[PDB]
């Protein structure tokens, strides 16, 4: 096309589908998967962290609840990526309720 690549967004798009297949196989206590997606994914400088933007299709009050269910499910997600991604350990999959907002990291 007309724009840069740098092996960033392509890799994040590879991780994007992985997390969705994992979600379809998560089963969960009560996550209405029909009312969510994982759209934006952005990995860190040294790819040691992986920021996953979760867009719930409920109210914002409900949307918050889903993030703790996701953060419980972290190990199930991250182990699946360690099947596919040839590296020793995998990034910290930090789930967020779709918050691209420049100020913080923590």
């Amino acid at each position: 096309g007309m724009n840069p690549a740098y092996r960033k967004a392509m890799l994040e798009s590879e991780i994007q589908k992985l997390l969705m297949e994992a979600l379809q196989q998560l089963r969960d206590p009560r996550l209405k998967k029909d009312f969510v997606t994982f759209s934006r994914v952005e990995l860190s400088k040294d790819k040691r962290y992986a920021d996953v933007y979760v867009s719930f299709l409920g109210t914002p009050e409900e949307r918050k609840e889903t993030v703790e269910i996701l953060n419980r499910a972290k190990g199930f997600f991250r182990t699946f990526i360690a099947k596919n991604l040839r590296l020793y350990v995998a990034p910290e999959i930090r789930f967020y309720e779709d918050k691209g907002i420049e100020a913080s990291v923590k």
